[PDB]
């Protein structure tokens, strides 16, 4: 996240890295307690037997007990595409259940086909580059953002931040965009870098998928 703020420690509780050999690559959505939902493309040139999905994390850097680490049992996919990244979520059922607490708890989730419009006002967040040259980010960071159609297709939910150059990065892939409180966003890709002011930042349409999502979490 480029231009963001240091969330508060556990602010969002649904809010998951996935690591390999113990490195953040990716961001998530704790969806139920043996589910998370991230971006498809997180996932699909990856060793998924090495995916670690860290629960309750803030501060990356440090060694937290409020972790709950967990692996990949299996993975749904729902037609990714991965030249035009269409469809770009995956779910990652997990080798056990989380333990609900007040660090670790599952996500609300859109209606199916709710459709945002121009101006909703949404929180996206990540443990993505912070911007040109100072790499991944330690603390978990938050945004704020505003829903624009301009220069998005129908097939995203995409966002802006206005008067400055500020938005997702590498890193923040997978990362929920929660918008009035539900989870209607996976970060996907951006364009002309990150945070160039021009190029809405582009996530994956959570409620186009929310049925197919019901399905698996059962
Ligand atoms: C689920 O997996 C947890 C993490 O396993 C560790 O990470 C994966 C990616 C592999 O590297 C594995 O060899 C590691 O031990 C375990 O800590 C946990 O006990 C497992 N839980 C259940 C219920 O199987």
């Amino acid at each position: 996240i480029v231009g963001g703020r240091r969330a508060r420690p556990h602010a969002w509780p649904f809010m998951v890295s996935l690591q390999l050999r113990g490195g953040h690559f990716c961001g998530a959505t704790l969806i139920a307690p043996n589910f998370v939902m991230s971006a498809a493309h997180c996932v699909a040139n990856v060793n998924v037997r090495a995916v670690r999905v860290v629960l309750g994390a803030h501060n990356l850097s440090r060694r937290e007990p409020t972790r709950q680490v967990f692996a990949v049992q299996r993975i749904f996919e729902n037609g990714y595409d991965p030249v035009n990244l269409l469809n770009d979520i995956v779910i990652l059922q997990l080798n056990g259940s989380a333990t609900i607490n007040a660090n670790v708890q599952v996500a609300q989730l859109p209606a199916q086909g709710r459709r945002l419009g121009n101006g909703v006002q949404c929180l996206a967040m990540g443990w993505g580059l912070l911007g040109r040259n100072r790499g991944i980010a330690s603390v978990l960071q938050e945004l704020n953002v505003t829903v624009v159609t301009s220069l998005c297709r129908r097939s995203n939910v995409c966002t802006l931040v206005r008067g400055r150059q500020a938005g997702v990065c590498f890193g923040d892939s997978g990362s929920p965009l929660v918008c009035n409180g539900l989870i209607h966003g996976i970060a996907s890709f951006v364009r002309g870098g990150c945070a160039s002011g021009l190029y809405p930042d582009a996530f994956a349409p959570v409620a186009q998928f929310v049925n197919w999502i019901d399905s698996i979490i059962q």
